[PDB]
């Protein structure tokens, strides 16, 4: 084995080489006197981070008080419209005339609208009147949805002048408790090529904008009778009408679930009140899909347990809703003694359901229903399922309704996707009371139920339009999030559902995204999180781990966070900046010629003498939309700046100008200092990435390979080396489809920076990609059988080797070709590891389309900064030796180690790869949770409510 010295000189060598090529073909120092030589086309300017936030979070506060004004006012005109109605049953000799959705009888007049076709929306839209949406089981010619449409006639109106204020509106709804839902503007229901599995089971009372304005948050505990005189059809009815139950749930509402058959027990691992989110709610449903009943019934000892687990106050709760929901078939036993050492003064309601067809007493059950202010329900089949486990709402809202005035405030739900595709959305939410004889005093009997809830759509879209990024880096970003740590904006937030466990196989549930799920765990942004949940202002700076866009590598960078909450509502909006991304350079291009040549410059039929040209698909103006093909979208961009004028009366000027800047300079780099040496032996292509959204690959041949998204803030490569400090070389991909490797060549980057006034700016990035065979040339000045020569990245990805069979595997992960090595100098502290979670991921269904899974990914970098190594690698029976050795300015190593042929123990290959997990453990999440901050207002026992109509003394 040569000793160090001699490793130390080829290592010395090698980088030399390397780093030699890799700076004088790409232009670092060339593109940098480029920049600083105008230092008059174009003017530094700060990012203050305080008033960005705050005039964010001004925007966003705006915008929800607009909306919620358009609720107040539709909510104000149908309780008035309602309040003055006349009750009729003539609908035969009088029509009422409606457009109805999901369609293509007496009493009813249907309307052909036009269906023009709208940009905000997309889909066809009419604005002259409201489609409504009638559920399958209830018929239209009914008298009470007859009377619906006669009185709801009169919001389109309101709808009309609320449009017409603000143009930029999304859907408004009214949501009757009928089950009619009527929204504006008119557009035909969804339906997916009329399949047979296409049946349109939409229910507005179940959706959740319309339960978490129905009611107030409750602590329900579900009590399920599980005793042997329960089994056959009557278990799998109760079973999938708890199953039911727990659909109704949200984030704020906590709930357990247990069983009685001579002996009370938890059903999961729980053994207290949850948060009842997808994760534990799925775990409930699993615990509760896998009871068998057997044994004799015993009320009292499954009361004192649900009494029991009702007193706890030592855990996280709601205490807003104390309510029992029983689920059994009948019995005899009424235990009053129960009942009246529990709750004396009614404090906890009392649901009681009684499922299947049997000939069991059900008077205790009605007298249970009563005597607490609850009431009784009967479920003889699945059918009736669906509508007689969402009706406990309407006993819950008495207390809100006779509160009245006070409880009218405008309540924002989770982000969930809209069942009429338009993306991610979020509910505004005002309940509407009924107020019929309100001046007389007279009934005050079914004025204790709400009309129904209306509710207005905002867009995700919509929020991002008020947090420009462009004048950031590529490393700097908003986001928000609500008391519950769940996220209303963020990069990694994307349009799918969220994922639970590993899908098995033989728009209801919301995106519940957490803010500590979206990024890398840290004790750091806990303590952020819970600083800004409580909503307090702060700024905080720290050095973390980033992980790269591309899920493979991490690299350490400073940030700084700085936190403020929204006014008026319960947000709270912070601002990632990195160190180098305080200022910001802005174009001052005002002058024709240049701005003619600086557009010239991006014809497409320069591109002999320009390299081939990209271009990223901004919002440059009103009319110039992203064509997703790049290749008409910079003809479209060339067509407008052709002809409009540089005015820009319906576009950003500073855009415009930053590419035009972009454009000019790196036109100069690549005329100036490309065009002559046209042939570099080891180099296959030359590119440059920069800050406006322009990159080029000068030889117009090698476009045709650069496989790279046009979006500057979208390349892993540009943010990895603005987050590094040295030259960065990016493995390409194992296999794939298409050509690489050889083809391609190794790709090598590295940042500009500038100091033009004593201020560090990073507006670019430029490289090189290597060709393979002149690399091995230069390697091997072996295929070898003692001797193994590889050299790896930060990542462990084999670059190049001296076998010729390693070097036909390039790029795939090291652990995998050979693992002892790999899993050896894991713990000798030059490699470490991050694993992580993702929860938007889709799966191939294992053997037990795609379905949502989790997926664990493993990411490793640099650990100790050491510049050798040495060992020997004792596996037993022999002994490798190994002088693993890194290299200086490259985030590469050089490791010299004996054959594996000489040693035949044979371990286990380590994957890096993403693996389909089923964690974390949810039964440990709930011993010890997260932070959250729950809504302070609840309405209920309030001493004037009736409650005299119970479901069993009424029939
Ligand atoms: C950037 C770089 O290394 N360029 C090299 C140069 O140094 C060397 O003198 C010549 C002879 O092989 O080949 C080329
Ligand atoms: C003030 C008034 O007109 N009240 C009646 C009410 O008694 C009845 O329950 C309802 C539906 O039948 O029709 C209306
Ligand atoms: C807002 C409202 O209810 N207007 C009603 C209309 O529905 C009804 O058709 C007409 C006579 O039938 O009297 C008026
Ligand atoms: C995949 C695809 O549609 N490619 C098109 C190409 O055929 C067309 O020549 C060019 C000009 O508009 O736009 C792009
Ligand atoms: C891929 C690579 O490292 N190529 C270089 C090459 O540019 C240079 O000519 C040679 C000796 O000067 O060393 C090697
Ligand atoms: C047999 C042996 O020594 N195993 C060690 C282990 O104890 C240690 O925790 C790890 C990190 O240094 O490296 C390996
Ligand atoms: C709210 O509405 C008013 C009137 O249309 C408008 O001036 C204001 O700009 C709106 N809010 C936002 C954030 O645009
Ligand atoms: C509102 O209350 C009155 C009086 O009890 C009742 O007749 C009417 O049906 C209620 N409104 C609706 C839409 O049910
Ligand atoms: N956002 C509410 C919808 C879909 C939903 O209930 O999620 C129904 C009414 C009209 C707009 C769409
Ligand atoms: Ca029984
Ligand atoms: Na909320």
């Amino acid at each position: 084995f040569p000793s160090a010295v001699t490793i130390k000189s080829w290592v010395d060598k090698m980088q030399e080489d390397l780093v030699t090529l890799a700076k004088t073909a790409s232009g670092v120092h060339q593109l940098v006197d480029i920049y600083e030589k105008y230092q008059d086309l174009y003017t530094v300017e700060p990012n203050n981070a305080r008033q960005l936030v705050e005039i964010a979070a001004r925007d966003i506060e705006k915008l929800l008080s607009n909306r919620s004004k358009a609720l107040v006012r539709l909510a104000l005109e149908a309780e008035k419209v309602q309040a003055a109605h006349q009750w009729r049953e003539d609908f035969a000799s009088n029509e009422v005339v409606y457009y109805n959705a999901k369609d293509d009888e007496p009493g009813s007049q249907r309307i052909k609208p036009v269906f023009i076709d709208d940009a905000n929306f997309r889909r066809q839209v009419s604005y002259q009147h409201a489609a409504v949406h009638i559920p399958t089981d209830i018929y239209e010619g009914s008298t009470i949805v007859l009377n619906e449409l006669n009185w709801t006639s009169a919001l389109d109106d309101v709808f009309k002048k609320n449009r017409e204020e603000d143009p930029s509106l999304l859907w408004q709804v009214f949501g009757s408790a009928t089950g009619l839902a009527r929204y504006y503007p008119a557009s035909p229901w969804v339906d997916n090529s009329r399949t047979p599995n296409k049946i349109d089971l939409y229910d507005v009372r179940r959706r959740p904008w319309y339960i978490q304005g129905a009611a107030s948050p409750k602590d329900m505990l579900i009590l399920v009778d599980v005793s042997g005189s329960v089994s056959g059809l009557t278990l799998k009815l109760i079973r999938t009408s708890v199953s039911e139950m727990l659909e109704t749930l949200s984030d704020d509402d906590f709930v357990n679930v247990a069983s009685f058959n001579s002996n009370a027990q938890d059903v999961s691992c729980f053994q207290h009140l949850v948060q009842a989110n997808v994760r534990n709610k799925k775990v409930l449903k699993d615990a509760v899909n896998n009871i068998t009943a057997k044994g004799i019934t015993d009320y009292k000892k499954g009361f004192s347990f649900a009494f029991e687990q009702l007193l706890n106050y030592n855990v996280s709760r709601a205490n807003c809703n104390k309510i029992i929901m029983l689920f059994t078939d009948g019995g005899e036993e009424r235990a009053q003694e129960i009942f009246a050492k529990y709750n004396k003064d009614k404090k906890v309601r009392v649901f009681t359901f009684s499922v299947g067809q049997h000939n069991y007493d059900r008077g205790p059950i009605q007298w249970m229903a009563c005597e607490n202010k609850g009431y009784y329900y009967e479920i003889p089949s699945i059918g009736a399922i669906r509508i007689n486990t969402q009706e406990y709402l309407d006993v819950l809202g008495r207390p809100m309704v006779l509160a009245g005035d006070k409880a009218k405030q405008v309540q924002w739900t989770n982000v969930y996707l809209d069942a009429l595709e338009l993306g991610l959305v979020i509910t505004g939410t005002l309940p509407v009371f009924n107020i019929t004889g309100q001046f007389e005093n007279k009934t005050n009997l079914k004025n204790q139920l709400i009309l129904g809830v209306m509710g207005v759509d905002v867009s995700l879209e919509d929020i991002k339009r008020l947090t420009p990024r462009f004048t950031l880096c590529p490393n700097g970003y908003y986001f928000a999030i609500d008391p519950n740590g769940y996220v209303l904006l963020h990069p990694n937030l994307q349009p799918k559902p969220i994922g639970v466990g590993i899908p098995t196989i033989n728009s209801q549930e919301p995106v519940t995204l957490d803010f500590l799920d979206a990024e890398l765990e840290n004790d750091i942004k806990v303590e952020i999180r819970n600083k800004m949940i409580d909503g307090e202002s702060g700024e905080k700076t720290f050095r973390t781990l980033v992980k790269s866009q591309d899920e493979r590598y991490i690299d350490k960078g400073n940030r700084t966070y700085t936190w403020t909450p929204v006014n008026g509502t319960d947000y709270s909006l912070a601002l990632v900046l990195p160190t180098y991304s305080f200022y910001y350079i802005k174009a001052k291009i005002e002058e024709t010629i240049t701005q003619a040549r600086y557009s010239e410059t991006l014809k497409p039929d320069n591109f002999e003498e320009s390299g081939y040209t990209f271009l990223a698909p901004r919002d440059y103006c009103s009319d110039l939309k992203p064509s997703d093909n790049n290749t008409e979208f910079l003809l479209n961009f060339n067509e407008f700046i052709d002809r409009k004028t540089p005015n820009n009366p319906s576009c950003n000027t500073d855009l415009i100008n930053r590419v035009l800047l972009d454009a000019g300079f790196t036109n100069e780099l690549v005329q100036n200092y490309w065009s002559k040496q046209k042939n570099i032996k080891g180099v296959k292509a030359r590119f440059v990435v920069t800050d406006g959204g322009i990159t080029r690959v000068y030889p117009k041949e090698a476009g045709e390979n650069w496989q790279e998204n046009p979006e500057t803030y979208e390349d892993s490569f540009y943010k990895r080396s603005l987050d590094n400090d040295n030259y960065v070389f990016t493995a390409p991909y194992f296999n794939k489809s298409g050509p690489g490797a050889y083809e391609s060549g190794i790709m090598v980057s590295k940042a500009v920076e500038i100091y033009i006034q004593g201020k560090l700016l990073k507006p670019a990035v430029v490289g090189i990609k290597i060709d393979v065979n002149s690399w091995i040339e230069n390697f091997t000045k072996r295929n070898s059988d003692v001797m193994d020569c590889v050299i790896l990245d930060d990542g462990g990805f084999l670059l190049m080797a001296n076998h010729d069979d390693y070097t036909n595997q390039i790029g795939r992960f090291f652990g995998e070709i050979d693992p002892s090595l790999m899993r050896h100098l894991v713990n000798i502290s030059v490699y470490a590891f991050n694993k992580s979670y993702d929860y938007q991921s889709v799966c191939e269904p294992g053997a037990a389309s795609k379905q949502s899974c989790i997926t664990e990914q493993t990411q490793y970098f640099f650990d100790n900064d050491s510049k050798s190594f040495s060992g020997v690698l004792d596996c037993g029976n022999c002994s490798r030796i190994f002088h693993v050795e890194k290299l200086m300015n490259t985030n590469l190593i050089f490791i010299m180690v004996e054959s594996k042929g000489t040693c035949p123990c044979d371990t286990r290959l380590l994957i890096q790869a993403e693996q389909t997990s089923d964690g974390p453990d949810p039964c440990d999440m709930v011993k010890q949770p997260r932070y959250r901050k729950g809504p302070d207002v609840c309405f209920d026992n309030n001493v004037l409510e009736d409650y005299t109509d119970c479901g069993g003394v009424s029939g």
